[PDB]
């Protein structure tokens, strides 16, 4: 049995899905739906860039959601069976919820554009930072962050695998926390092209704004289980899923535990339904007997549909 996993920010690149679109018209048709909802040509953005535009998060997010939904649509069109379960990394959670029939596609495109805007405006540029902590155990990192906070905010915001954890918060506190992580024996603490300090307390007021928008949108029952980032739970109540998306924004993404959870449910393979191979690469580091592969090139898509 397999699950579909859907990537988030960082997985975009200019030119992504070009080959798939050339093999499958439903890709650009899907992007045309999104672009009608957005009021600009999203496909052209993804194909032409420039990178700096594609990397602006209120454009990144709809771009990624659309890419993932397009790939799902190809799978389904070509006779692919539904996965046993779905999960997505931050933005990817929205993609999963669309593919699982919870949120209308166009609604979700508009939603994640607004999500990105709320996120971008959360704090002044130069206020926040993110850092990747490499080669330290989850607990040591949380403690380093606690000690380092000193009435600012800093906390683990992505648990991506054992020994790969992103922290975020106020710039100064993220500096202190990095240093402490190093001191605690971390192999690296790499500063990221952040700005937006996602998935920590700094995102509260953004989350409160998101809540207001989410409430306007119809949520349906999922047709396939979606493991959520915040609680590692498969909610089915439309209104519980909504609430989990609000809480998602200012709480850590529990990716490590979500992958463990899927494995525990009997999932044996993760297909990454989106551009890049980021979640694919995480998989074996979380559960070494799990396999993963991406479904963003025609041939790979073909090979999977043969199974």
């Amino acid at each position: 049995q397999f699950a579909f996993v859907f990537p988030g920010q960082g997985s975009q690149t200019v030119g992504m899905l070009a080959d798939m679109a050339a093999s499958y018209p439903i890709v650009e048709e899907t992007f045309a739906e999104a672009s009608a909802a957005l009021g600009y040509d999203l496909w052209a953005l993804t194909q032409q860039g420039p990178a700096e535009e594609l990397n602006k998060t209120w454009q990144t997010q709809p771009a990624l959601l659309t890419a993932s939904v397009a790939l799902y649509r190809v799978w389904q069109q070509q006779g692919g069976k539904a996965p046993a379960m779905m999960a997505g990394h931050s933005l990817g959670e929205y993609s999963a919820l669309v593919c699982a029939g919870v949120i209308d596609f166009a609604d979700a495109v508009r939603l994640v554009e607004m999500r990105g805007k709320f996120m971008q405006e959360a704090v002044p540029e130069g206020t926040g930072a993110m850092a990747a902590i490499i080669g330290l155990d989850d607990a040591s990192i949380a403690k380093a962050c606690e000690e380092a906070a000193e009435g600012q905010v800093v906390s683990p915001v992505n648990f991506n695998s054992p020994g790969q954890v992103v922290i975020a918060g106020h710039k100064e506190a993220v500096e202190r926390a990095g240093a402490a992580c190093k001191a605690a024996g971390a192999k690296r603490a790499l500063p990221l092209p952040v700005s937006v300090p996602s998935h920590c307390a700094l995102m509260k007021p953004a989350a409160d704004k998101l809540a207001v928008e989410l409430a306007k949108i119809t949520f349906n029952a999922p047709t396939v289980p979606v493991v959520n980032n915040v609680d590692v739970k498969c909610e089915t109540n439309g209104d519980a899923i909504r609430d989990a998306l609000v809480r998602q924004l200012y709480n850590p993404v529990q990716w490590t535990k979500s992958v463990e959870y899927m494995a525990a449910q009997g999932v044996e393979h993760l297909y990454e339904v989106g551009p890049g191979k980021v979640l694919t690469g995480l998989t074996k580091r979380i559960v070494d007997t799990l396999t993963a592969s991406a479904l963003n090139e025609p041939s790979a898509m073909a090979a999977a549909l043969e199974l």
